[PDB]
């Protein structure tokens, strides 16, 4: 587990995802990974399951200031926490449990060698 590295995400709505180490956590324990986002711009509001969960694409903060700016904070240049999440230059940044990732033996599919 070396930050830079991609692992495989084996929980949540990001379950079977790629992603990369952007930093271990100071407990050992955790991995702040950087993520291309499945989200809805609040669109349908009024617990997501992975079952459910919508397609991938870079956040959009352009999007989310038009439809939902109730939920948007700008924190720094090109990083917006948007639903208590943050997004920095398209990519959600959020912290999983190193148990929660694979670090050995992924191989990246068709559509990850098209992306990155």
């Amino acid at each position: 587990l070396e930050e830079g590295s991609y692992v495989r995400i084996k929980r949540g709505i990001y379950k079977g995802d790629l992603a990369m180490v952007d930093q271990i956590s100071e407990n050992n324990l955790e991995v702040m990974l950087k993520i291309v986002p499945r989200l809805d711009y609040g669109k349908f509001d009024e617990r997501p399951t992975f079952a459910h969960r919508a397609p991938p694409q870079l956040f959009n903060p352009t999007m989310a200031l038009r439809l939902d700016q109730a939920n948007l904070y700008k924190r720094d240049d090109r990083h917006f926490t948007y639903k208590n999440e943050d997004y920095i230059d398209g990519y959600l940044y959020k912290s999983f449990r190193i148990q929660h990732v694979e670090t050995k033996n992924i191989q990246p599919t068709v559509e990850e060698l098209a992306r990155f």
